């Protein structure tokens, strides 16, 4: 069973107009599907208001160099740092290329977040069924190492830092306009 992680602590009191805005890039990333060795790289743009989610996903495949974009929507939890979101694909320039299938939902909980730094936790789901789940870490600069409250989050829950896949030194390629653009 791919069964998402327990212990996924939503952030107590996260700044939602700060979190919810820009765009943020992955620095490290620990999928826990061990078997899961292709290389990626990952930036998103997430927005809220009047307690839904709507955001813009960009990812990379290293391996493949491929690139694919999605928008996922949906509602934010009453703690505020948990959300459950549909997802479609769209082209680089925002236009729908593939419907959301009902069937398929992935729930953020936002573990911590501080200064330029944020660790989120990132759960798939087919028909409300675990089918796989990644932690990421975070920064709004693409090269910056996390700051130590990130750290200690990833500590409270017996995961080091040194167990993820670190970017920085991959031959990623972002679309960082996509993001920018996201909801002008
Ligand atoms: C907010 C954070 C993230 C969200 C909401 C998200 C969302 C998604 C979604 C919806 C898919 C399915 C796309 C599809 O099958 O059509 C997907 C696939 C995938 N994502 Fe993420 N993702 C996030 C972060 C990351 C990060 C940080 C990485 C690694 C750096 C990553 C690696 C992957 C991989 C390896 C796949 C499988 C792609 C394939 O089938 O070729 N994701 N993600």
């Amino acid at each position: 069973p791919g069964e998402c992680s327990v212990n996924v602590i939503p952030k107590k009191n996260l700044d939602k107009a700060k979190f919810f805005s820009g765009t943020w890039y992955e620095t490290h990333y620990l999928d826990m599907d061990p078997q899961a060795t292709e290389k990626f790289c990952f930036s998103f743009a997430p927005r809220e208001s009047g307690g839904t989610v709507k955001e813009a996903l960009y990812h990379f495949n290293v391996d493949s160099k491929v690139s694919f974009y999605n928008t996922g929507t949906g509602p934010l939890e009453s703690n505020g740092a948990k959300y459950t979101a549909k997802f479609n694909t769209v082209d680089k320039k925002g236009k729908e290329i593939k419907p959301a299938d009902e069937k398929y939902s992935y729930t953020v909980t936002v573990i911590e977040a501080a200064k330029q730094s944020a660790l989120i936790h990132i759960c798939l789901q087919e028909d409300g069924k675990d089918i796989g789940d990644l932690y990421s870490v975070l920064n709004r600069n693409k090269n910056a190492l996390p700051n130590k409250k990130i750290k200690k989050a990833l500590n409270k829950v017996s995961l080091v830092l040194t167990k993820f896949v670190v970017t920085k030194d991959l031959d990623c390629k972002y679309d960082d306009k996509f993001l920018s653009s996201w909801q002008k």
